[PDB]
């Protein structure tokens, strides 16, 4: 018969009509013959039922043949067949809701699983499609979890509880912390001051953050090489450690790990980890630097690149006027007797240049 669904703490209306269309008896009653509310001309009553003061029906629309059944904060226990008998006829409604629910809540950063368990009347089924922002049709059953989240799946899903012919569409709004970049990447050459940035997504709350960033130079093993920071609103300071490099840091939000001059043993990948809380996590976004060093040795030259290059690039070094004094594919490539010219080193991969390194030769 009518099998309307309805939300947990949302509202509903049961329908009921006949002909005759006049302002007449009818009453409400459930599968256990208790009388949720009735009437007696203007006069609009409700039963002893737990239902009570949560029910209402529409005195004006009373006049036109309705005597509708409103239901207000909607307890998950409502789930019933109420009949709304009218003058000589019953009308069978099973009222099932539901509620879906994530229990992992409050501030989700990256990774951190997503939960979506369901409530239901104790004797029904229902099955959950949870559609994504973007994309994923990610769907379960009386309980389905997102994996890790990742960026992109921030901001209001729809999933969907089917339970019989009907379905009841659910808006659960999930935003995911965390950085807006993976493996960021700089190149330079010897002597360029370099610069690193890893932006967030501004928020606020109280005692809230510190990590640190890890370096692995290229061939000094001699790892343990870092820099600490402290953070708290738009506010940012070193805990302590740096030594090694001069690396600078910010005093505002927009982190800028700056390196001086950007010398050949700089060179290397890192982690970036960052981890806050209220319900902690920890972030994480990779950062890298490549340097590239041309210097003549004496009337003879060279040029090399240090740090995370590819085995699909190439080296180049020619005086710029006429083509390829001599290319190929490694990091240190040598030019022995060079002419006068302003000759370019040249690092790139397929076709776009990457490292650019001018200088000059004199008879």
């Amino acid at each position: 018969k009518k099998v309307v669904l309805g939300k947990k703490g949302d509202t509903v209306e049961l329908t009921c009509t006949a002909s005759q269309k006049k302002s007449i008896q009818f009453h409400w009653k459930n599968s256990n013959q208790i009388k949720i509310l009735g009437n007696q001309g203007s006069f609009l009553t409700k039963g002893p039922s737990k239902l009570n003061d949560r029910a209402d029906s529409r005195r004006s629309l009373w006049d036109q043949g309705n005597f509708p059944l409103i239901i207000k904060n909607l307890k998950i226990e409502d789930s019933d067949t109420y009949i709304c008998e009218v003058e000589d006829q019953k009308e069978e409604v099973q009222l099932l809701v539901f509620g879906l629910t994530a229990n992992s809540d409050t501030h989700l950063l990256q990774g951190q699983s997503l939960t979506l368990t369901l409530e239901s009347p104790p004797g029904s089924s229902p099955s959950v499609q949870c559609r994504s922002p973007r994309g994923k049709n990610i769907q379960g059953g009386k309980t389905l979890s997102v994996s890790q989240l990742e960026l992109q799946d921030s901001g209001t899903w729809t999933c969907t509880v089917l339970q019989n012919q009907k379905k009841v569409e659910f808006k659960i709004d999930i935003v995911v912390l965390a950085f807006q970049k993976a493996s960021s990447i700089v190149y330079k050459k010897e002597g360029e001051q370099v610069e690193f940035s890893f932006p967030l997504a501004f928020t606020v709350e109280k005692l809230t953050g510190s990590g640190e960033l890890w370096w692995q130079a290229e061939r000094a093993s001699s790892s343990k090489s870092w820099i600490t920071f402290d953070l708290k609103n738009k506010e940012v300071s070193v805990k302590r450690v740096t030594q090694d490099p001069k690396l600078q840091m910010g005093k505002k939000l927009p982190l800028h790990l700056t390196l001086p001059q950007a010398l050949p043993q700089y060179a290397g990948s890192g982690n970036l980890t960052l981890a806050l809380e209220a319900k902690t996590g920890k972030l994480h976004q990779e950062v890298n630097l490549v340097v590239m060093r041309a210097t003549q040795l004496q009337k003879n030259l060279t040029c090399e690149v240090w740090g995370p290059t590819s085995p699909k690039l190439m080296l180049s070094l020619k005086l710029e006027n006429k083509e390829a004094k001599v290319s190929k594919r490694e990091k240190a490539v040598w030019v022995l007797n060079p002419e006068a010219g302003m000759w370019q080193c040249l690092l790139s991969d397929s076709g776009q240049v990457l490292l650019e390194s001018n200088i000059k030769v004199l008879p």
